[PDB]
C-alpha cells in the first residue's frame, strides 16, 4: 500500500490498458522494467520519438551502452538477445507512455525543476499544479505538471508553462513531503491509472489534430 | 467628466514624450491625426515594419492614397503632402506607438474579438482563427520595464479561464475585428479614462512597439536566474 | 433544435433525485412550477432559509401573493391552493435545489451580472446590498471528488476589473445573481452547449454550492483541512 | 555587509511621510524591541485587529511586557518603567513600518501555516476561510489610489495548488503563524530580496494587514461602486 511496487503492477496494468493492441512478450515486459527504474533512458527514447531523431544510445554508469535506432518510415528498431525486434511508432509511443504512467515520479507542489530546453515544443520552472485534467472527450490524456517560471510566480506578465514528465530533466529543489503528501501521491496516482490517463507528451498523431479542431470548432462559426 | 480629444492632445503628448527626440514637423503631426482616425492604416504600417514587408499603400474613403515603402536600409520611405520624408525604422516605430497610445481603442472586459493571425506566429498557433475574449487590460511587464504594457489579456472563447488553455497576450495592433463588444456604461467610460490617463501620464507604450534592443533585454531579465 | 420545457421534465426528474424522503404531492409539483416559472420568488425563498429571516412574500399583480414564513425551528410555512402546507428547513433547501437545477438559466462566458451583497456578508458599509457587478468567466465548475452532489455554478471576476489578480475571484451561484446586465456571445455552439449542459447536471444529480448542506459543507472543510 | 534593519529603522521613520508621531527614543527602542521579536510584533496586532482586552508577552524579567486595551480605542503599555499610551490608529501605522523594515521575505514555494483565528477577521467575505497555504505570489500592489498598501503574499491551498475549485488566499506577514517548508534560495532569490525590499521601503508601502479603517471602507466602495 504505502510501499510502491511499480515492477509487480506493470505487467497487469499494461494488459488492462485498453489502447494496447500489440504483442506483449516477457521481453516487452522486461523492457519496461529496465526503462522504468532508469528514467534518464526512458526520457532519452521519448526524444527519439518526439524530435524524430536518428538514434539514441544509453550508456550505463559502468560504460556499456544500448543502442535504440529510429527508422525514417516511422518505426523503432532494435535487437534483443541479438535478434531483431520491430516496434511501430504509434505502438511504441504508447509503450513508453504507460511506463511513465506507472514508473513516473509524482513531485510535490513547489518543486523547482529544470525543463529540458530541447523538448519545449521548439530555464527554471516551479511546479504549482500537478495532474490537471484535459477537456471532455479527451479523458485519455492529462497535464502532468504546470506552473510559473521561478521565482516570478503568479505574475500575469509571465505566461504559465505546461510541464510533462518528459519535459523535466533536472530537479533543483524538492517540494514539501509529509504524510499528507504521500497520501496525496497515492490517491492521485491511482486515478491516473484507473481512468487509463496518459501524459499529454504521449499524444498520438490523430489525437493532436483532433484536439486542434476541438479548439477551432466553436469559433468555426 | 472630461471628453477625450485625441487629436487635441496628440501634439503636446508627442512633444512631451521623453524618448521622442526626432522630427516633430507640422506634417508629422498632420500625419499622426491622419493615422489616428484611420486605424486601418496605423495597423497596416505596423505590419509593414514587424513583418518586414516591401511596401504598403492605403486609400481613404475619399481616395487619399499614401504609399509606405520599407527600404532595406531600415528607412521608412513614403511621400505625403507632395513631400518625400525618410524615417529611420528604429524611430518610426516609436512614432506610431504614441499614436496607438492616444488614438487606440480601449475595449471593455469580455469583448470577444478576432486576432490578426498573420502577425502572431501563425503556425506556432486554424485558417479563420479562434476568438479571444479580452478578460484583462493594461498589464505591466515588470519593474524597470514600465515603458511597455500588455494591452489586453485574453482567454480563448468560449473555453474561458478555468479551461487549461494557455492564455493570450493581445495588443491593439494585434486585434483585427471585434466580434462581440462587452458592456459599456458610465463605469466603463470612467475606467477607460482611468486606464488611458495612466498609460499616457507615465509615458507608456504597448509591447507591440517594443524595440528589439528592449525585447532582448526583457529576455535576459528573466534568464538571469 | 429541441426546445426545453422544464415543467414537463420536472416531475420525473424529481423522481430521478434519490435523496427524496419528503412527501411529493401534486401541490409540491405546482409549487415548484410556480417557483420555477417565477425565479424572482425562488431566489427570495432561498434568502429566507440561508439568512434565517422572518418571512418573505411574492407580491404579484396576478394576485398570487404566496407568503413564505419560517419559524425559529426552521419550519417553512405557506399556503398554496387555499391549503396550508408545512415544510422543514433542510427539506425545503433540497426542494428549491431541484427547481434551480431544472429551471436554471445558462449564461454564456462574458455575461456581466449583478450579485446580491446581502447573502455574502454584512455589507452595511454599502448599506444598499451600483454594487457587485461581476462578469462570468467560467460556468459549471465541478465541486470536488466525493462531492459531486454539488457544483459551482459560475466562476468569474469583478467587472469591469477583469482578471486583475489583485482582487480575488467570485464563485457565483444562480441563487446569487441579482440582475443580468450584459449578455455574452451566443451562436449555434452556445445553444448546443446550453442543451447538453443542463441535461448533464440533471443526469449526474448535481446541485449548486448554494444548496450546500451543513453536514456536507463541514465535510468539504475536512477535505480542505484534514489530510485524507 | 548584510541587511541592517536596526540601523535603517530610525532613518525610515524620518523618511516615512505618513508618520504623524513623536520622534522620541522610547518609540525607537520599542520598535527595535518589537522588530527583533516577531511573536511580540504580531501578538499586539492580534490585540488590535481582533479587538482583544489585554495581551502579555511573557518572557524574561523586563523582557515580559503587557499590552492592555479598553473599548474606546486606546492602547496601554509600560516600557522601562515608563507609561505611554498610543491611539489605535496611531499604533497601527507604528507596527506597519516595523513589518516593512524587519519583515521576513520568503521565497516562492514556501509552505506556511496561517493563524486561522486572525484570518476569519479579514477579507474572508465571499472567498471563505480556505490551513496550509503555499506562497505563489509575493508583494502584489493593492491598486491605484491605494499604492501605499501592498499584499505581502498570495497563493493556493497546499497541496492542491492552482485549482479552479481552490480559491486563492491573500497572505500578510502578520497572518503567517508557522513556517513548514522553504522554497529555493539561490543568489538571485537573495537579489530579489534586495530588489523587493529596495522597492517597498522606497515607495513607502505597507502590508494590507495595516489598512486603516478610513482606507478599508474606501477600498471596499471602490470595488463595488463606480464612485471614482
Ligand atoms: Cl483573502
Amino acid at each position: 500500500m504505502t510501499e510502491y511496487r511499480p515492477v509487480e503492477i506493470f505487467p497487469e496494468v499494461l494488459s488492462d490498458w485498453p489502447t494496447v493492441n500489440f504483442a506483449v512478450t516477457d521481453d516487452v515486459l522486461e523492457l519496461g522494467i529496465f526503462l522504468g527504474e532508469r528514467p534518464e533512458a526512458l526520457k532519452g527514447v521519448y526524444k527519439l520519438i518526439k524530435l524524430k531523431q536518428k538514434n539514441y544510445e544509453y550508456q550505463s554508469f559502468l560504460g556499456l551502452s544500448i543502442l535504440f535506432e529510429r527508422s525514417d518510415d516511422g518505426q523503432i528498431l532494435y535487437t534483443f538477445k541479438e535478434k531483431e525486434v520491430i516496434w511501430e511508432e504509434e505502438e511504441f509511443l504508447l509503450f513508453i507512455g504507460v511506463i511513465d504512467a506507472v514508473f513516473g515520479e509524482l513531485y510535490p507542489i513547489g518543486t523547482v525543476v529544470e525543463l529540458d530546453l530541447e523538448l519545449l515544443d521548439a530555464a527554471l520552472v516551479m511546479l504549482a499544479g500537478r495532474r490537471l485534467p484535459l477537456a471532455k472527450d479527451f479523458e485519455a490524456y492529462e497535464i502532468d505538471y504546470f506552473g510559473r517560471v521561478w521565482p516570478f510566480g503568479e505574475v500575469a506578465n509571465i505566461p504559465p508553462v505546461f510541464v510533462s514528465n518528459m519535459l523535466i530533466k533536472n530537479v533543483i529543489h524538492m517540494g514539501l513531503e509529509n504524510e499528507w503528501e504521500d497520501q496525496m501521491k497515492e490517491v492521485l496516482r491511482g486515478s491516473q491509472l484507473e481512468l487509463h490517463q496518459l501524459s499529454t507528451a504521449f499524444m498520438t498523431q490523430s489525437d493532436q489534430v483532433a484536439y486542434l479542431t476541438y479548439l477551432t470548432t466553436p469559433s468555426l462559426r
